[PDB]
């Protein structure tokens, strides 16, 4: 059974670069409902499973996969982000990112443009490539987990689903991902960095 | 050279089911931005084919379908509503609604199910087979066009991303879903169907 993690702080904590109202209804509504949604398909695949109900497991998927990574993905957003964030980052994870990506900056303007380039409702994401030791800049679509679905072991993620700045920045996405900038908690992504 | 629809009516024509600020954000800047991509892509498309570019031709794929199918649905979607729209449509298209989905009720049921059951961004489509002859209820992800991805011609189209309907109906996709039956422009969906 999975459950709806707390936010580590105030819905209007990340005004005003994110409004409050984007955030209770992002965290209380639409987060609230995958949780529930992946616990009750959980629940049913582990009845299929126990059967040996091939096809129910096959026609359960897409179910898992939207839901349950919309549990993952959002999770890890809520500790991607803090009221005291912002800025650049330091150490190991500065020199990671000069090293792959030339500078900070370039960095940002590729995250920002694989997030702006995303067709339909999807994630940027920052990630790191245990394989060859490097990081690296993905795309998912919808809610498809970044690790589950490539490898990557995540560890900045940005929502460009609407819902994630309708309200606020309207169609403008550009402004949206100008103004997350602000509240990247890089704490938080050295940490995920330094684990792997 | 294609060109963005002028509006058959007001922006606020449909209010207190879709208010004017959705409209209008969906018509001049969701839909144009679609139309002027499309251009600029047919005209990179036209010289990769002319100097046989295949490479070029299959790097366009993704952008001429989102920007071409964003135009193709939207330019439909503005027909099928209409201020004076709503109630049930008469004559043979309700009978050939009756007798594909055993009443006109159970057919709003099946079109408002396959349209909140879209899992990200996409439409809710009732369509023509004509290798069967007869009604078909489709969903397409993203701006996939119904014709051109499935062969099923297009009667009505229901835009699920969040986009239209966000900022009046937040994350609640069945209230948005149970408005827009009162606009339904059922003289527009009755042409259509007469047509094929
Ligand atoms: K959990
Ligand atoms: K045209
Ligand atoms: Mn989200
Ligand atoms: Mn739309």
């Amino acid at each position: 059974k999975h459950s709806l993690p707390d936010l580590p702080y105030d819905y209007g904590a990340l005004e005003p670069h994110i409004n409050a109202q984007i955030m209770q209804l992002h965290h209380s509504k639409h987060h609230a409902a995958y949780v529930n949604n992946l616990n009750v398909t959980e629940e049913k695949y582990q009845e299929a499973l126990a059967k040996g109900d091939v096809t129910a497991q096959i026609a359960l998927q897409p179910a898992l996969k939207f839901n349950g990574g919309g549990h993952i993905n959002h999770s890890i957003f809520w500790t991607n982000l803090s009221p005291n964030g912002g800025g650049e980052p330091k150490g190991e994870l500065l020199e990671a990112i000069k090293r792959d990506f030339g500078s900070f900056d370039k960095f940002k303007e590729k995250l920002t443009a694989a997030s702006v380039g995303v067709q339909g409702s999807g994630w940027g994401w920052l990630g790191f490539n245990k394989e060859r030791g490097h990081l690296q800049i993905a795309a998912c679509p919808n809610q498809d987990p970044l690790q589950g679905t490539t490898g990557l072991i995540p560890l900045l993620g940005i929502d460009v689903w609407e819902h994630a700045y309708y309200l606020q920045y309207k169609n403008v996405r550009p402004d949206y991902l100008k103004a997350i900038w602000n509240v990247i908690n890089w704490e938080n992504v050295t940490e995920r960095y330094m684990a792997c």
